[PDB]
């Protein structure tokens, strides 16, 4: 069979980030990156307003390409809180559960708050701190071109994972979640993954890259993609 493998990029990230793996993908994944408005191939359309307009937006997407077969989500940070929301806004739809789940660089959701409120910070003190926080690499500063044209859309998906506010849900997922952490990750606390388990009643999974920092899910993609790939391997045996 095949299975449609959706992903959602971090804060200010794009789709592109998951173009290049479909050089390591199974052959019977077929990869669906999900674009956010107002950046990458839909920078013509106004940045989202809050997390549901984000999560209708992206369903938008979704359903583009989902006719009923198998499928699971990705999602790195806020792609992982959006990848929550989305599923279960999916199942509001009447959608079949996907086969598995993937939370990357993402603190549970009844846990994902913010220590700090910093979208209201100006334009340059905002991108002073989330470079010193490790939430975008630090070369972004050397081009101030990149920047002033950067700058808004990381700063609206700062604001919409800030302003989120979680409600429970009427349902408990049905499907194995993989949770994804930098050993490193100073904007992920390991200890606080275990609040991801009363989400599903199957297998949570947990995952730590040795000495990496929020960005392992780009440095090293091919590892994330081994274990996305031994997951949906491991449910085609004994589902």
């Amino acid at each position: 069979s095949n299975i449609s493998l959706y992903c959602l990029p971090y804060s200010g990230g794009s789709a592109a980030m998951y173009y290049k793996w479909r050089s390591v993908l199974s052959d019977n994944i077929t990869l669906r990156p999900l674009e956010p408005a107002g950046r990458g191939t839909r920078i013509r359309q106004p940045l989202c307003l809050t997390m549901v307009d984000a999560v209708a937006d992206l369903y938008q997407q979704f359903v583009k390409h989902y006719t009923g077969g198998d499928y699971a989500i990705f999602g790195h940070s806020l792609g992982g809180i959006m990848a929550f929301e989305l599923v279960h806004y999916i199942l509001d739809h009447g959608h079949d559960m996907p086969c598995a789940l993937f939370f990357s660089g993402c603190r549970p959701p009844d846990r994902a708050s913010h220590e700090v409120i910093l979208h209201t910070l100006p334009d340059q003190a905002f991108m002073e701190e989330i470079v010193k926080l490790g939430g975008t690499p630090v070369d972004v500063f050397r081009n101030k071109e990149l920047m002033t044209i950067f700058t808004p859309i990381i700063k609206n998906d700062y604001r919409l994972y800030e302003q989120y506010v979680f409600q429970a849900k009427a349902r408990t997922l049905t499907c194995p979640i993989v949770l994804f952490h930098g050993d490193a990750d100073n904007l992920v606390m390991q200890d606080e993954l275990l609040a991801w388990e009363k989400f599903t009643t199957r297998k949570t999974r947990t995952i730590i890259f040795p000495a990496a920092d929020h960005f392992f899910v780009d440095k090293h993609f091919e590892q994330v993609v081994g274990y996305v790939n031994q997951t949906i391997e491991s449910l085609e045996i004994v589902g």
